[PDB]
């Protein structure tokens, strides 16, 4: 399933699951189960090339991908808080306000109430370069079809090293 | 589903999925969807306390958990290789031997052939303390039932910081 | 503690890098029962970070909004990630030789182009900290140590470290 | 570069820590078109790691099998992870005060017990490297730099860094 960032940008659940599959496929090479490795690599190839999927939904438009003509897409998002010192009594009142804002679904009000609590919020967006990752998966399957399993492991690993984490303060 | 380490120790797919749920639940707090946060926290509570599950299957017996009477369990495993220098021609022959061993399902022969290629293999086992994590999830749900959403976020984060990565050279 | 530069020649604060190292060591010594050593380490970080003979604008990454109003991210480290496409070895080894010559020549843009021909993409990982927010964490951590509130000081030092972010960007020199 | 100790008082190599820092910087300078500076950094790491006036046994973590036959993991850094159970604040703040006094007193075992009463578990993260395998990576990286094979040298420096492992263990002093 798809999730969303705080600014409501879509996150690809399929590409996330394909990154999980790629990592398992590499493990199964070393585990001596080469056919399960190929199946896992194939599932990631299908997840990443699904023509039903609208891949433009997940593109992070303001980040230049390594290869020309490629794009980064979002595959996960997580939260980092950083608390500054505040007297506990004034912080508690501020957090109470934040909690009511979360219950109200007010995202911007949540960030603002948290700011008054000395709390800042970073959003870490995990990204992959879609076409680079597709090419890594396809060449890896080609190497598996040649019996070059270690070399396929190298390509799968490369796809995983292509993941970046873009950490940005929250601006709504 | 369950996976296995190289020595064939079982890995808990449910606890893995509960760690993924915990992290999403914390995000949804900040995202201002407190009820989806509670549902995600509840799914992790059910995954982690399933009495159908044989939790002793996943225990890492030789690692002392923080809290007394608790145990670490395995929730993931991945591979790190470290290549030493070898002339390319003698390495290629060694990798050929390794690839045939992987095709043969011979794990120990794979590690040995890889050694002759200058390649060593580390297994990173991701672990969680089961009862500590259960308690974190339950208190977090209690705090959500009191409307203390930020404070529940703290407990969910603590569960995630409890994850350790045990990296060990492969011995079969 | 001496400065370095990114691939684009932007300055990197070695003082700020050393403060973050001291902050980590300071927190450890708290739990190690050496609070006096913990304070000297945090005091070292505070004076590294607040040096008013240093021109902190040299280190700012201006295209990144800091969490706290009026703050800025500064560069404290740069590292390299490569990603290798599969290539006919002869074609790759040939372009690697070219990229090696460009590195000898000090030709950064030639190095990136040659590595492209070798199927190699280069990412530059810039480690950043929010300057003023980090100074405030250290200063208040020091106050807490002087008040004997050692566990609480460790909380603020940890929070300073969690402010470190890594900006991974594909290399574009021209 | 000076040594420290773990919570259990086992020695930590500051020389090895500094070599790993130099190895990272050396790889960066390769791509930065400063190969001469890259070699000096790797040469610094090699002589830090191979110092035969240093007693490398002091740093060995004997309960951890290194990947290569006859090698050993050595400690290059220690850090702290805490995990806090939810506790009635009054009960927690009370035990934190006790833990703060134990840290002032330099009483490591008292600090751990007091923190337990506060719902706080302490993990010590020990960063390790395989000593001989790391020396070999650096030495051959230097050879590759002298042969003008700069990209290939970066491969070996990267491989040295990927040998770093973190042993996270709950704190047990008695």
């Amino acid at each position: 399933t798809d999730n969303v960032t705080l600014n409501n940008d879509k996150i690809s659940g399929q590409a996330w699951q394909a990154m999980r599959d790629i990592g398992m496929s590499r493990f199964e090479l070393f585990n001596g189960r080469t056919q399960k490795a190929e199946q896992l690599a194939a599932q990631a190839e299908k997840l990443l090339n699904d023509d039903s999927t609208d891949w433009n939904l997940y593109v992070k438009s303001d980040k230049k991908a390594p290869v020309e003509g490629d794009h980064y897409i979002r595959i996960n998002s997580s939260i980092t808080v950083a608390e500054d010192y505040l007297p506990a009594g004034q912080k508690n009142d501020a957090i109470n306000k934040a909690n009511q804002k979360m219950k109200e679904g007010d995202k911007k009000g949540t960030i603002e109430a948290l700011k008054l609590a000395g709390v800042s919020v970073i959003e870490n967006q995990e990204l992959i370069p879609l076409q680079q990752t597709r090419k890594d998966v396809t060449t890896a399957l080609s190497l598996m079809n040649e019996g070059k399993y270690y070399q396929a492991g190298l390509l799968l690993k490369s796809a995983q090293d292509g993941i970046v984490v873009d950490s940005q303060s929250v601006q709504l």
